[PDB]
């Protein structure tokens, strides 16, 4: 194993030459040999960005392909092959994944204790992560999931958390991909808040609904916004106290529906979770002045947010989602664990189990 | 006057039927009736965004014409009664406009107060903007400005100034272009903070250095990154107590220097405002945790900030860097107003 690791992995980087991992385009996908403080991991399944998962998902329909499983699976093995990573090249998201511990580096920066075999998740973002598919078992269309075999690399800077023992390994990977909407939400919603969640039915949306209307409380007002009728018992089952049916694309539905609801006072908090594009300025036009927008989507572009609110003289705080805070696997999971409503959506919509 | 009019300008949006005049690709320029709560202004000059008259020109060399100057009027007239604004149909930017207030709406947002005749400037962008061009009486290259005889409309949800009485017109339009970055910081900064401000010469960065080292006084620390030796001096002058020597895309470097000259404390608060793409990691690895990270610049990509600092383990507050707050203009023309060293070398550089 080659000696002199960088721990952010700079030693992987290909082009351009003085970037890190993550805004590098080109990565080594070489697993032949580690360094000193990297990690190997056998690569059960792959969790895909829903962002990006919907956009190459849409790619290939427009590209015609007959077999989206199969048009799926030969984008990942080509574009990893041809990168080092799965990074979308045109969202600039990744995503995450499950796997088995298989070589530990002699100075690995051991955060929790694993050893070779352990099954682990890789908290961090497909977009950095050097990983070789060598076949793609099964695309899950319709859960952004993907079986294969093959291995990654995990940095010294890495985040990684071994498996719970208490729940399958699909659920967990689920919850885990999201575990930083929910612990978010608990810094920024006060008692008293009005909070509105933007894709209120979506895998985080549900996580952020439920802290949402825990930290603001009683009197604290949950709005959730969705574009299917059939999700708004969902979103009251998991925190919301109001609903409004509204494309996230439709600024001028949701700020006359938040108004109305609220009498003029608007949101503290607006929490962003859709995974589409162009609802930067219907998530601005929902705060309060001087509120909180935070856009947790990767599929936020930072140029709308920034000239969506100026444009139109909006004094909002926007902040860039960060999929990592202290604790926040524990903190999802034990969200799960305290609410049974959301571990029974969880399980039916990411488990696998039998009756 | 119309009545029923939108303080966002969804009236005036042609194409598509459901989205607001900035990502909208038409807009009506139909200046022969304003809307109750419209401002309806005579464009003096507009002032196209770098990036955008840096790729009209580059377009219209290929097709050859001549003069240059003579084809970027052709240019602009049909984008603006075509797609009704000044938006680029390739780079989706647009620049601001100067001009005079010809009507007021009677139940327009009065923001300044402005009267029939005021010499305002748009603090929005063009992109936004339904715009008429009449005739362009001159296109200055180089400085990408555009005399033209036309009319724009602002909307009641639109920002504006009065050009101030007692400045440059060009030194305030350069200071107006940047406001929203010295508005924002100071409310960022509190007493005994590690400021790191990552492209401390640049034009905004010296408004920021200022403001940062006002804010964290006497006991706090404000760290500069510049590329270039030659930069020392000006950060210093307008407020760095310390500046590292880097290259903003590399995190590395600055991390390490950052960790040097603060006992590997790092910074309370990171002002990035280079306009170089991949400078969101290294702005990132110079936090301190739990601390905050302010992009101002258009440079910066969403994914790569979130997914950088998530992707290092990195439980740092990152923030959309506003171009504009309220009294923004004020805030920083009082800055100018307040700090000489700050204003000579304004107007050494932009007047
Ligand atoms: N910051 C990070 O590190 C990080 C980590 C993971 C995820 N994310 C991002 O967070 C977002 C949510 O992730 P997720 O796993 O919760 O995704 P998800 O399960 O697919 O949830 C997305 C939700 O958005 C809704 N939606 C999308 N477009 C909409 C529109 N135009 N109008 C109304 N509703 C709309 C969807 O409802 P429909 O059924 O109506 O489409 C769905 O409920 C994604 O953008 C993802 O990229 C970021
Ligand atoms: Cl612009
Ligand atoms: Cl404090």
């Amino acid at each position: 194993m080659k000696s002199n690791g960088c721990r952010y992995g700079t030693h992987r980087v290909i082009e351009p030459k003085g970037v890190l991992p993550q805004p590098a385009k080109i990565l080594n996908n070489d697993m032949s040999e580690i360094w000193d403080n990297e990690m190997l991991i056998d690569v059960i399944r792959l969790n895909i960005d829903s962002a990006s998962f919907h956009q190459i998902k849409n790619k290939l329909i427009a590209q015609g392909h007959q077999d989206l499983e199969k048009a799926f699976a030969e984008h990942a093995i080509e574009l990893t092959n041809r990168t080092g990573k799965h990074k979308n090249e045109d969202t600039g998201s990744g995503g995450m994944f499950i796997g088995r511990v298989a070589a530990i580096g002699d100075k690995f920066e051991m955060k929790e204790e694993v050893k070779v075999g352990d099954k682990i998740a890789s908290l961090v973002s497909l977009s950095l992560t050097p990983l070789k598919i060598n076949k793609v078992k099964k695309v899950l269309l319709d859960k952004d999931q993907m079986e294969i075999e093959g291995q990654a690399i995990l940095f010294s800077s890495g985040v990684y958390a071994k498996l719970p023992d208490d729940l399958d390994e699909n659920l967990a990977l689920s919850v885990l991909d999201v575990a930083g909407a929910p612990a978010q939400v608990e810094r920024l919603v006060k008692p008293d808040d009005t909070v509105v969640i933007i894709g209120a039915n979506g895998k985080s949306g549900i996580l952020c609904n439920a802290v949402a209307k825990e930290r603001a409380g009683i009197c604290g007002k949950v709005i959730g916004v969705v574009r299917n009728e059939n999700y708004i018992p969902t979103c009251k089952a998991t925190g919301c106290d109001e609903v409004i049916l509204a494309q996230a694309t439709d600024a001028i539905t949701i700020q006359k529906e938040v108004s109305r609801l609220t009498n003029g006072k608007m949101a503290d908090v607006v929490i962003n979770v859709v995974n589409t594009e162009d609802t930067e300025l219907p998530s601005i036009m929902a705060a309060k002045d001087r509120g909180m927008v935070y856009f947790f989507s990767m599929a936020t572009s930072f140029t709308k947010a920034a000239l969506g609110a100026g444009g139109i003289g909006y004094d909002v705080d926007m902040m860039i989602g960060n999929g990592y805070a202290h604790h926040h696997s524990e903190i999802a999971l034990d969200l799960l664990r305290r609410n049974s409503v959301l571990m029974k959506i969880f399980k039916e919509r990411y488990a696998e189990h039998h009756h």
